[PDB]
């Protein structure tokens, strides 16, 4: 049979380790990097969501409508019991970043503001912006629906004018959709990768955005491929990690939509079903902050 | 001629005043109050936005969609800004109830559940609840929109089942809506209300949601009735009172819908805009 999706990762992973290169940062812990990696992962009909690690698939799933809803707001997220990014957006953060009289949870304009507001002239978390800016989201989905052949078919986070305002930015610059026969496939580039915390995660979500876009535009999922550029392990991941590697894959879930959804803002939580998820334990990992 | 209209609220206020009786409560505070009262606020052409103190719009906006949404989560209210719910969300607060295994800003089966849920079993706010307990909002408006002349469109917040797990016992037990003349008209129950803070943000709440239901319906907005359980002054708030009931009440403002809305999960805020609402300070 042909070889397990997750043994893309993993051996990415292990690349890094034996050819990774130290290189400091920020944080003060240093790392091991790589510049430039790529790996294929079949949608159809697995869902790679990794399993040598349980992955946060609340998280994963809640961030994602919280992105198509045009969400900023740390704090609205923080709420469902997401805390992914409130490191980033609490008071303490954002001071440290000039944001003295910034609220609480306002992330700038990042992911959410960029897919539907491109361009728009950012002010906080909670002004209105309809009408304003490029929609990137429903610019995309259009597209598929009536030229599948488009070989421009993009979303863009990266935004340089917006960049100041940003608690973070866009790890995700860009993504791309692809069809043929049908079948719709994704290439994200990510600027920066924390292989051991992040990787997984963001594996899941644009495999996630992915089917989403197959639901509404009526075509069947294909490949998620996903494009780094400085992929890095810090140096206090390497134990854990190293624990994982000895793990053997366990065969990935298959994910069943639970109802037929005509427009992609009224996608509700509720309305994913994974199915066949037997993950190895949890290993926390410390988010260098 | 009688009054018509925020003249009504004052005037309630006045009674309060005039013919009220000291009686203690929880906090200590002690209070002036009245039992059983009423007040008619129409709805045509104008919209009952209290003008002698500021009302907090924003609040009464963000928490009507809030409870719309089925929503009993504090702190998915307060990221919108709005944070009146936040003191009964707080750990210190709620696990003064016993409720230490709960998470923090989890009211418990208050207004949103009882809304969209009447009747389910409540587990905590972060859960599914899909085609669980009775959906008392859509089966009001679906009623509306069919049977106009019944008499027994109740929306409901009042579970003594669930009141033990409720950070705080509704306010409003229930509302009752009427239609006539393609005219739809609402009155509430409220047991507990006190003019000065909480009585004006609840009439903005309702007349609100008489407007989003009968734009859903297409009928024109009619009276919004206020009835009152007990109604009190607090002792602190009587020489403030004592202020504002002596400005002048300005015109009410009007309220626009800037589009057609298909359901009523689909209202968002950006979807109204209040206009000439000109109130004094505070
Ligand atoms: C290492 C790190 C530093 C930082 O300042 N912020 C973040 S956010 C993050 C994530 O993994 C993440 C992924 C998806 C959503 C939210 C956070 C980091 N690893 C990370
Ligand atoms: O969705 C995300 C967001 C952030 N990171 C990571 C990678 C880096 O460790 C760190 C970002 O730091 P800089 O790119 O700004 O250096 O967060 C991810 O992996 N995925
Ligand atoms: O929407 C609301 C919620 C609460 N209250 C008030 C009235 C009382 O002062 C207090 C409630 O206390 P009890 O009814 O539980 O005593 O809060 C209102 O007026 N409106």
């Amino acid at each position: 049979m042909p070889p397990h999706g997750e043994l893309q990762y993993l051996g990415q992973i292990q690349h890094i380790l034996r050819c990774g290169v130290r290189k400091d940062d920020r944080t003060g812990t240093g790392t091991l990097s790589v510049f430039g990696m790529q790996a294929r992962y079949s949608l159809r009909d697995e869902f790679p969501l990794l399993t040598t690690k349980r992955v946060f698939w609340k998280g994963v799933l809640e961030e994602l409508l919280w992105f198509i809803k045009g969400s900023t707001n740390a704090k609205e997220l923080s709420s469902k019991g997401v805390k992914i990014w409130d490191a980033n957006g609490s008071r303490d953060f954002l001071d440290s970043l000039g944001f003295s009289t910034r609220e609480e949870g306002d992330l700038g304009p990042v992911y959410g503001f960029q897919w539907r507001h491109f361009g728009a002239e950012y002010r906080d978390m909670e002004s209105d912006y309809s009408g304003q800016g490029v929609d990137q989201l429903q610019r995309v989905i259009d597209t598929i629906k009536t030229n599948p052949d488009d070989r421009r078919i993009i979303m863009c986070a990266w935004n340089p004018r917006d960049l100041p305002l940003m608690a973070l930015p866009p790890c995700h610059a860009l993504c791309q959709f692809y069809v043929v026969n049908s079948e719709l496939s994704c290439q994200l580039y990510q600027r920066s990768g924390d292989m051991g915390l992040g990787v997984p995660f963001n594996i899941a979500s644009y495999a996630l955005l992915t089917y989403m876009i197959a639901h509404i535009t009526g075509l069947k999922p294909g490949d998620f491929i996903h494009t780094l550029g400085d992929a890095h392990i810090y140096l206090n991941h390497i134990e854990p990690l190293k624990i994982q590697l000895q793990r053997e894959p366990r065969p990935f879930p298959k994910l069943r939509i639970l109802r037929k959804v005509e427009k992609i803002d009224d996608f509700k939580a509720e309305d994913f079903q994974i199915e066949g998820y037997n993950p190895h334990p949890t290993i926390k990992m410390e988010m260098a902050v």
